[PDB]
RNA sequence: GCUUGAGUCUCGUAGAGGGGGGUAGAAUUCCAGGUGUAGCGGUGAAAUGCGUAGAGAUCUGGAGGAAUACCGGUGGCGAAG
């Protein structure tokens, strides 16, 4: 419906997943999808190649809203996070600036037992 | 008998030494919302499980429990724990 012309995107990245989503500053969601919702499965899904993609099917999903500026919060490990922020940049997006918004616990919680192979 | 051992008094310095009572910010979880769709999750690959009664992701508000990131250093204190 509107023009903003500088959004905010939200990188979930996960070991086995990278979901990116954008919104307006205003937490008022706009367009999302998943590394895993195009098919992919496996370790296919866990490419930066998958990271590519996905950031096509949110550029084209955003083309009606045509921001021309981007911010992006890259949370959590990222295989494929290091590719997606310059496809982006590639899809018609001069991004301002980048922020490890990575959330830090001051010993809050007692974290889960890890792989004991 | 004596004052060198051992004790007492006057004056200050450093400290995660101990007990009790207050309070604070991140983080996880749940609930109430607003947006928002087909996925989420995990794996060698899967499966159980979760999702159209609207999940996962995003912003706001609330509730409860536990512990206190950097400072931090084989640095400090304690008879040992």
């Amino acid at each position: 419906r509107k023009q903003v012309s500088d959004g905010v995107a939200h990188i979930h990245a996960s070991f086995n997943n990278t979901i990116v989503t954008i919104t307006d500053r205003q937490g008022n969601a706009l367009g999302w999808a998943t590394a895993g919702g195009s098919g992919f499965r496996g370790s296919r899904k866990s490419t930066p190649f998958a990271a590519q993609v996905a950031a096509e099917r949110c550029a084209d999903a955003v083309k009606e809203y045509g921001i021309k500026n981007l911010e992006v919060m890259v949370k959590g490990p990222g295989p494929g996070r290091e590719s997606t922020i310059r496809a982006l940049n590639a899809a018609g997006f001069r991004i301002t600036n980048i922020t490890d918004v990575t959330p830090i616990p001051h010993n809050g919680c007692r974290p889960p037992k890890k792989r004991r192979v």
